[PDB]
């Protein structure tokens, strides 16, 4: 056992194994640990950290401690590591069940003695290759924990979950989480694995690794551990003025001629609208990434008359390369592709046996943009939407493919982050100052560059709408600001159906108090192509219709009242967006971001905050036609429906008829005079 | 999508998947599935099956359904899988999370639609070999779980806990799980693995498999589960009357004179006991399973004597063979011994090289106790401590191990159970009945082979006794009746240390109500061996003493009283034990087996059933002489230290002072006259 | 498919695999390939070129060119490589059997057209992991081939033999082969594996690696050959006077007395001896590195007689550190110990439980050499018995061991040339020039350390 301290760095070491724990940015602490000759070069999602204030290492017990601000770690002669914030309160300890340990007998008093034998850094050598990592930390009785990013299930805190670390269509793996104890950690690691929060042992897993890496910070607010998290993996950019309007897109608008047509009668009934969307197959092949001229015959006209009517066009981006294509040729001479390690080299057969490029790789990052750049925002397109961002292997054995970077069992997750970056830097070098795409999926610090995030294809269901409030809100926690979903679901809404409409409106009126307001789905009944085949390219179907008419007149009413209310809160929305670029504050929020202190705050999972402002209360069950409301203690609540004042810490039975769900503004909040808030 | 239904068995097939759902014994089915051309014929822990005479198979619009009683299995068209009691009501799902499945497009209005892809029953092929499974079951939000076996952890109910599915010592998987919601289960799997109840999804994992394998029962009440489980898995014998008395022993009686002189101690002042204990290394060497004579001079005149003080000698069998014996020669020459996949043949360096005999192997079995009967049971000794029984590799590489049935990732789980096999065929051939052997770690069925379970090497510290509580009440439930620990664990315990001393007192009044009562420790201040080799050979310390007289006169009472306490127990422990072989009822219970009706007996972790007349609620901290107890309601209950009667259906701020712990008798219960 | 030309240096690529071709001494090319983003830094045997002057590089047709003096390198457009001599004599020719190769249909009249789909240079990617290599090759009717080490065999020419690219007690890979076609070649590569010499085909194997890397080299005759391989891997030293006497041995001397007797015995006859060798165990426990004092109770007096008597002392050093010793606390501690993969931590268990040092580690290098100075060289003895020089696992199981440098399975081989670097290293650092040790193992390259190779038991 051996300390190597210097005055801001903790080393230890034993049988290889090297322990590092230092100084990342103000109140936080990084952690490396690796049995390989050397810590490697890999920072993945952390920036450079900005020097710190006052760090202290010392010696005593036989032990060494690094104090970074409001966090301290203690590292004993036994290597085993515990985490305590500036009041001396335990945030997290290591995992320990042996009864030797780095060439010393374990102490019997100590929960840590057991035969079992279970190390907490547990760098597992792969035979001919690198590790197979287990990190391992004691649960905690109280401990409520979120972030992770985007699961489809309806737990808020996943204290008690198991969270597979991979991407899949529905599913963002974003490894920050905050925990009620005060404190905030990063899994600085883009490998495969597993993050179990069971109630009797915290295990973080990595299949494929060189070694252990994490981050983490101390603070006594949410909000503080949000910001330090921001200044460690980069802030939300600030967004366009254009993309807190309504979004309108369908499966699928197939045409010039179609989708300029919805664009105008939506300027014909006055209604708002800030973004239409061309959907995926608008183009002749997959890897061509430009419009097909036989259904898109003027490009340019469509993007000029768009303009005058005050609406942004975006359009589909796919990563797959179709292998009859030109683009194929050349980024196959350039290995610009993914591999597949064993059988057929495709690695996605929709519509073609196509490859993804290799968003790890900077030179396909570099070719692809500079396709889009020609064909799309040369012409004025600003705004890209990167569907597919996982990538959507037609068979998720992560096992089977290999990046730039690496096997995917060992770097696959970081693959969204590099999709978003190549169109981010591309943008940004082209002269664009304000930067938003949609993407699919995400990794740590994805927020970064500017990536507006949805939930995927998910099903149209109340059962999906209450996963996605739980999603969304972890994702926030989790550093991604820009969220959003499709309303309505994306799989099997049928437009006359009664119980899809409730579903519709019901998710509508949550999706103006979510970060985008975005109209989106795969509609039924579908219309198969009028030729299965073109030049032998397999043909894309559509949807039914999908705009704010299309679902009868009661349901426009209310649809149309939604867009109003959104285009009113605009000015609010961006206050929002701005603190979420200027303090990494999510904007929408768990109500223990706004009221820490209050008990509810941390037990209420269908509840809130749309910024500090508003208290949402979204109806997640078909039927229902009321439900009870918890109002915060601190101020008074104005129901926005009603325009009853009432005092805060107390529930309310509300209302919530079909016309609306309930929702409550802080009283003398400047928002308040911005509504039209209707007394009944 | 094809069903291949018969009057009895339920079989639905697609793409070489075949899922089988047929009966086995009342209330209870056996569900299989594997790519593979046909099954295969491993049973692992499933008896032969009393036909049952009320399986009904049935079509209904595109599913098909079987019904056994008290449990229904409904297949849909997409092949899948959810079971209901007679009542209509769900017990347990598939978790389904495809856009396709059995070549059809997913329910869109189901929460089984979704492009993530995970499927129920994911047979995922090993390149170049067998599979590695996973089972996949809804979450339920009011489901609590009990069993798995014994896990040191601090919880009854482990929902949310996930256990692996491996044997080290201190653990030991038997997967039967108890749900709240009126089922059972067995994973009928002896491959290494991992059981994860997770809030968002249940899951099991074998990492090498041949075929999915579980058993499900439905009853309206845990008693009924448990005796649909043993009769599954097979009935723990009857206990004989000796292991209802006092079991003394250390970390080590190291000579015949040093054990001889402790139970004339015991004889000298009246005091009961029943059965005295050689520890590890009074042998020769590992595998040759004998008494040096140079410390145990005359083995069978140690046996007479105790016989006429009316105590049973219990020796210390270790499963390892070291490379320098004769048993070594031949037991490599005929195969009977684990080998190691890579690296050099040895699975154990603990005072030698040693290999662990193969208890898969019915050659290595027969081999292994036929020299446990030459060298002891032929001269009177009828109990072995099965220690080891994992078995305890010096490193828990499973991946690196192969036994005779396969590898450890495939078979591992398994070893405990033909260890106490070995022993219990072998003594049942020899003429013995009622055979009780004390074993480190069991695997479904274990009970059957006369295991009586110990909780193995754990440290002496309150937080330790706490885990103890749960890991009992949950191998109780995961049908191994007969369980035990080290009074006071076993690392760490000072005898000259009054904090220490106050632990062994708490878990000695503790271990009174247990079904087996066993004071055993490696006490400090420890002693090295005075040769630390001899013969080449490393020799093994001692601990300190370890009597009820060791720890001054005042603790010395407070033991005694207990010891005498415990021989007024035992016509109720034996009771409790014949209900047990009876009826598959464990003897230390969970408050929710006697009353499953009352809401707080599934909440309450720190409170027990000894049988259905004795509520025990322990105390578990140090210097804490005051405790709440709740009182079931149904029944007035007698306070065991006072003789007062108190209403059931309220909590009571008891006395708990060092000399006693709260006790309740159900009141008119035969065991209260039998203790007053 | 894409050629980037220099002055100095041909590279092809295709699909990420990257072929680099470049002089590497007078006559010599060094060759490597590899599907990572580019080339790491190992050069493994290979010490830095001499600048060759008169290199040139050319395109031509879809092809190009590199040449370096006597031999010269050819890239067809599909990425396919033979090597000519200075008279236009074909040396050696990769192996391929495609119809569709480097995005390009196969020529139908070349012996390369084939639906089989072997690739010449097959790095195969394993999953999780690095890549498994075979670099295939023509053979050719009347080639002979020699070299390769130490193998157990009764052939001097092994074209049509197989030899196992690996470590084992009386075997050495030293993996430099001389061809009777006017070429030499070096498979620059410690990876465990094979190299086999078929009739059919020649195939090298790596079982893991990051990326193919081999030295090529011609002239008119052997002995240009070797010379061109001693300037590429290190020239072996003088020989210091004394080695070139006889050297007396057995196992074994137990005690001083015995072997004083032995060395008396030989000069009481007046018969010729240089060097006198007390074996193995001669030591408290392994990892211990000094006499035994119970046997040898003055060592100093033992080295000055025989320094008198005109000889040497040689002794035993094996590798091993046994468990219970002090050196195998310290050097756990410090993480100088070869490591098991899966099960008992021991590497070896003749006559107690061992753990290799792990030769690979330069801090474990001067660790066993600082303990052998210390307690041997200080005292006179300046010759070492560096024996189990593979070394000798008790299972010859190279997936259940890793090194410093990495997995056994990628690394293992240059083991024996670091057990001899140690001690060479060390001796001339103390000043001793003309060093010989006995190496019972060795890799390309062994000889520029003092490696006095014998062929084991
Ligand atoms: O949102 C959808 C996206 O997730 C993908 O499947 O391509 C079509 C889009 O409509
Ligand atoms: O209980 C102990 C057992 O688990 C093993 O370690 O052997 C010695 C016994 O005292």
């Amino acid at each position: 056992s051996e300390f190597i301290l210097t005055s801001d760095k903790l080393v230890w070491t034993y049988d290889g194994h090297k322990l590092q724990i230092e100084p990342w940015g103000e109140n936080s602490l990084r952690v490396r640990a690796t049995v390989a000759p050397e810590l490697n070069g890999n920072d993945w999602a952390l920036l450079p950290a900005k020097p710190s204030t006052k760090v202290k290492v010392s010696e005593f017990e036989d032990s060494a401690r690094i104090v970074n601000g409001n966090i301290s770690a203690v590292v004993n002669g036994r290597g085993q590591l515990s985490f305590y914030n500036q009041n001396g309160k335990l945030l997290l300890e290591e995992y320990w069940r042996t009864r030797f340990v780095a060439g010393q007998g374990e102490d019997t008093s100590s929960k840590y003695f057991s035969p079992l034998t279970h190390e907490a850094r547990e760098l597992k050598p792969i035979q001919g290759g690198k590790f197979e990592l287990r990190a391992r930390f004691e649960s905690q009785p109280d401990e409520r924990i979120y972030g992770l990013g985007q699961y489809q299930q309806p737990f808020l805190n996943v204290k008690g979950c198991t969270m597979e670390l991979a991407q899949r269509n529905s599913q963002a793996s974003v490894p920050f989480m905050m925990s009620s104890l005060g404190y905030g950690m990063l899994w600085n690691n883009p490998a495969i694995g597993e993050v179990s929060f069971a109630n009797n042992v915290t295990t973080w897993m990595a299949r494929v690794t060189e070694q252990l890496d994490y981050w983490i910070t101390a603070a006594d607010t949410p909000a503080e551990i949000s910001q330090q998290y921001a200044a460690a993996t980069g802030a939300a950019p600030m967004l366009p003025d254009y993309a807190a309007g309504f979004w309108q897109c369908k499966l699928r608008y197939r045409t010039q001629d179609e989708l300029m047509e919805v664009a105008r009668e939506y300027k014909r009934r006055s209604l708002p609208i800030s973004v239409i969307v061309a959907d995926f197959f608008h183009w002749p092949n997959q890897g061509d990434w430009c419009f097909d001229t036989r259904e898109w015959p003027d490009p340019k006209a469509m993007i000029d008359e768009l303009k005058e009517m005050g609406i942004e066009l975006m359009v589909s981006i796919w990563p797959t390369v179709d292998n009859r294509t030109e683009n194929y040729k050349i980024m196959k001479e350039k290995g610009y592709l993914v591999k597949a390690e064993r059988g057929v080299p495709v690695t996605m057969t929709f519509l073609g046996n196509t490859t993804f490029f290799d968003a790890t790789h900077p030179g396909a990052r570099k070719y692809v943009w500079e396709q889009a750049k020609k064909n799309y925002h040369d012409l004025g397109i600003k705004i890209f939407w990167l569907d597919e961002a996982e990538p959507e292997y037609s068979v998720y054995d992560f096992e089977n493919y290999r990046y730039h970077l690496g096997p995917v069992l060992e770097v696959g997750n970081i693959y969204p982050r590099g999709y978003a970056q190549a169109f981010y830097e591309g943008m940004e070098e082209a002269g664009q100052t304000e930067i938003v795409n949609l993407l699919r999926c995400a990794w740590a610090g994805s927020q970064r560059y500017g990536a507006l995030v949805w939930s995927g294809d998910i099903n149209s269901t109340f059962g999906a709408l209450r996963n996605q409030l739980m999603a969304g809100l972890n994702m926030g926690i989790a550093g991604i600001p820009w969220w959003t979903t499709d309303i309505g679901g994306f799989d099997g809404g049928d437009i006359n159906d009664p119980a899809f409409q409730e579903l519709l409106i019901r998710w509508f009126q949550w999706g103006v108090f979510c970060p985008v307001t975005r109209l989106h789905g795969f509609r039924q009944p579908m219309e198969e192509p009028a030729e299965t085949y073109r030049d032998g390219i397999a043909q894309c179907m559509t949807g039914a219709a999908n705009e704010i008419w299309s679902y009868g007149e009661d349901n426009y009413a209310i649809m149309k009242s939604c867009l109003e209310l959104r285009e009113r809160l605009r000015p609010y929305v961006m206050r929002v967006m701005k603190a979420a670029h200027d303090t990494g504050a999510p904007v929408m929020r768990p109500l223990f971001f706004d009221f820490p202190d209050q008990a509810e705050a941390w037990q209420i999972e269908d509840q809130y905050m749309f910024g500090p402002d508003i208290l949402v209360a979204p109806v997640l069950e078909a039927g229902q036609r009321s439900r009870k409301v918890w109002l915060p203690e601190g101020c008074a609540w104005i129901d926005l429906n009603t325009g009853a004042r009432q005092n805060g810490g107390q529930w309310c039975d509300c209302d919530a008829p079909l016309e609306a769900i309930p929702v409550f503004i802080r009283e003398a909040a400047a928002v308040q005079a911005e509504l039209s808030i209707a007394l009944e």
